């Protein structure tokens, strides 16, 4: 059975008019902002953007990649489809 979401979990991450997007759970360092109540910090792949998302538009990589794991025109998706495929828990700093 399922598990909560921890950091270093793979997920597509759906935000509002993007398609769903390879990301990953990312920790908090010490010193950084933290997020809000119910809300993880989401690494995207490819932009290699932060945001905040709650459960409900995280869908875990093993189970969707084959609904969202094709490539997409905008920028930064084919890109994030590699690293999250080849290096998932490198440092993109």
């Amino acid at each position: 059975m399922p598990h909560a979401f921890k950091p270093g979990d793979l997920v597509f991450a759906k935000m509002k008019g993007y398609p769903h997007w390879p990301a990953r759970i990312d920790d908090i360092a010490d010193g950084a902002v933290k997020p809000p109540p119910n809300k993880y910090p989401i690494f995207f792949f490819g932009t290699h953007e932060t945001a905040f998302l709650g459960p409900k538009d995280l869908f875990p990589y093993d189970k969707s990649k084959d609904k969202y794991g094709k490539p997409n025109k905008r920028k930064g998706f084919n890109e994030g489809l590699w690293e999250i495929q080849n290096n998932p828990h490198a440092s993109y700093s």
